[PDB]
């Protein structure tokens, strides 16, 4: 899998986290 | 806006994320 | 302290975050 | 949205920047 | 000086670049 | 192209690498 | 090729960018 | 798990890769 | 706190370092 | 020595790793 | 060995650098 | 100019810093 660096929609500040896809 | 790499306050968690400002 | 990159235990969508250790 | 680290197309410049998607 | 990672307003794609301040 | 961070399929020790996509 | 981080000659606001060398 | 950035001893160039631990 | 990248005042060889702000 | 972030030549793999020089 | 991104102790300086371990 | 990420020889720990060249 790969890590996407995306805003967390489950965060009221749209913090950019790593998403493991 | 800017993206800064910061520890998210308010917790013990120690998470460092991209904050959009 | 150092910046670690770890899976966020508890997160429900396989998140990877910086961590201040 | 996500931020990817990509070479900006269309040029010779070779610039790599954060693209917001 | 420091490098801020910010959207370029002189870019029609808001590409995130390093700004030297 | 963009820099992706993905697991290295085939690698025997769970390696994560940049990938030029 | 390698990712270099260099000042963008020509840019009018002291920009620093990745560069594919 | 976390990603350690370490030389690969299974590489004759000691390339630094992400190790998933 | 956030990771800034700044010139190291005092350093005699134009060093750029992370800075915990 | 320096660490550069480069695509490892010789292959199709597209791996980008830290090279020590 | 590994490279970690850590604040260098012993000072007020707040410098974050790559430590080789 | 560009930033090289190199061990500081004026450091007894060979810490990797950004060198402005």
């Amino acid at each position: 899998a790969c890590v996407f660096f995306c805003e967390d929609v489950g965060s009221n500040k749209g913090a950019i986290i790593g998403l493991a896809v």
